[PDB]
């Protein structure tokens, strides 16, 4: 009978490990407010840049029978702007809130993260530092998580890329234990640079880039499984958030047999809007009463191997 | 008007694009047979190393709706056995022959294409080298190639892992283009080490590596369009054959878009067996009448930018 979507984790409760992926559905204050109003369990900002950015020249979504892809090229409001959100505006009373920072420089970073720290501090927004590139750069990412941790007294979490083998996967693992502060990691961002060809306009479907752009949605479960697994598997010191081509409650319900504690949702919600967390708690739910089970603790990470 | 599927390289005719991928129904004489005899335009024989290969435990493949995993681990004949099907058996007169090579290390592939160059020389058979892992490795890939051109008195090609940036690309296109005698780069080998879950039973569906293994199929197409057409651009100079998420013809026409001159099936060939390149032919020439292209040429690479 009596079930929860419950998650614990970096002393906040949320009601649910649903959000939206960093991007999707959370650049402008509207878009904010309306996650925050929304039935997710958290939420998280578009990732930052220092300033504004006007981002790519458009068309540079597409939305796809199969998923989505985008060269978004970080259009943002800048950190000032979701700074402000976390520091007066959001309401945590409602949710917990993260801010997705994506600086293009660990220099970047490192001065965001400086003045993260006291908003962080004082109002307990997260950050997902977005390593997704730095992320297929090892040293790169010991680099500039080294940097970061130096200037940022919290705990926070990295956004990844996918990865494709075990000897990345270990690779990766390792940095991110290098690093306690990385209490948690989102895997994954979009799979990179795929190329989508309308066949009848024989023409790629966005503008940046020649067509190539990060793929999501269907495209990308079972590599987001992989990954949130993987690292479920390597970093057993950390959370691990899945992202990646969540449309229903039985696709959440993968996420967190893989190992995931938050599950975030990107190209669905961009397709469906917020009212989508409705019925994927609704759906969630309803995959745990037939499978029998009550709380995600229960079965996250219990994937069974053969 | 007239109509050809008709595709010419290697110093050789095919009457069509379309082959098996590596892999996928081309262990076993039989399986190399019947594709001699399917309305394929080519085959290529299952990856060899130099001795009989049982591969991984079963499960080790499952057709999944959206296209397939696999870990089979090289289960193999061995080399001498495609060897002799190449220089024995097989019937050029009907189509011409690829080879699938991965030895388990340099030193395996160094002594089978010294093995192989006189068959090529006699018959014909065209190597490809699976690089993909070496592929992602740039310093194993380059002493592979280097190790294989000093030996090898021939062209080959080789069959490549999906990158997923253009720093990869480039570094990739950068060491082909280094080596005159991969005259072909067959894009793409599957997206590694994804993670099907099976909600129903919360478990894998293969059992080697916990369940992590090469997807396929329409999980991977716009992947496969990717890197088709990055080295396409990137390596003027070589043929691209395509792999990756093919089941129509409209797919296919897709693959000749992003710049595929052959085009190779996988997963849908596994599903469906060696009938599906008779309707593959017919498709694709139906896409093609449809379109008013006559020829091949007229589209290949010319996927439109916006
Ligand atoms: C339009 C769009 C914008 C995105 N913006 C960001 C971003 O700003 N930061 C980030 O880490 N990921 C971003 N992503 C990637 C998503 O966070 C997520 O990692 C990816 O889309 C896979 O999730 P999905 O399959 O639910 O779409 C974006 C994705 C899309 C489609
Ligand atoms: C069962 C199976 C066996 C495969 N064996 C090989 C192989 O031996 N050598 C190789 O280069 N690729 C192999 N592949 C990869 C395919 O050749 C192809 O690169 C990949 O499946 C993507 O094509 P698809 O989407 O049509 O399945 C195999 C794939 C499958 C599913
Ligand atoms: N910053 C990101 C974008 C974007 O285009 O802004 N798109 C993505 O798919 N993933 C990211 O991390
Ligand atoms: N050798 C390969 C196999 C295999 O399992 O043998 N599976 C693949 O997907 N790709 C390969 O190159």
């Amino acid at each position: 009978g009596s079930m929860s979507l419950q998650v614990n984790l970096l002393n906040n409760t949320f009601a649910n490990p649903f959000m939206n992926a960093a991007g999707v559905m959370c650049t402008t204050t509207e878009e904010l407010v309306a996650m925050t109003e929304s039935a997710s369990g958290s939420l998280v900002s578009k990732s930052c840049t220092p300033a504004l950015r006007e981002g790519n020249p458009t068309p540079r979504y597409q939305a796809l029978p199969l998923g989505s892809i985008n060269s978004m090229g970080l259009p943002n409001n800048g950190f000032d702007f979701y700074l402000a959100y976390a520091a007066e505006q959001h309401d945590y009373g409602k949710k917990p809130l993260f801010l997705s920072m994506s600086g293009l420089s660990m220099r970047e970073n490192v001065e965001m993260c400086k003045r993260l720290a006291a908003v962080a501090t004082e109002k307990g927004v997260i950050l997902e530092l977005n390593l997704s590139q730095v992320a297929y750069d090892f040293d790169a990412m010991r680099q500039c998580l080294t940097a970061v941790s130096e200037v940022y007294p919290h705990s926070f979490g990295v956004k990844m890329p996918p990865y494709f083998d075990f000897a990345h996967f270990d690779a990766a693992a390792e940095i991110l234990n290098e690093f306690p502060k990385v209490q948690f990691i989102t895997c994954i961002n979009s799979i990179g640079n795929g190329l989508v060809i309308d066949a009848e306009t024989e023409s790629v479907v966005i503008k940046p880039k020649q067509g190539f752009g990060g793929l999501g949605g269907r495209y990308v479960l079972p590599t987001a499984l992989a990954n949130i697994n993987a690292f479920y598997r390597r970093c057993p010191g950390k959370l691990i958030f899945g992202c990646g081509g969540v449309y229903t409650g039985e696709d959440a319900f993968l996420h967190v047999l893989a190992g995931a504690s938050m599950v975030q949702v990107g190209t669905a919600l961009q397709e469906e809007g917020p009212s989508i967390f409705e019925r994927l708690t609704s759906e969630l739910l309803g995959v745990m009463a037939k499978k029998r089970y009550q709380t995600l603790d229960e079965f996250r990470g219990k994937v069974r191997t053969l």
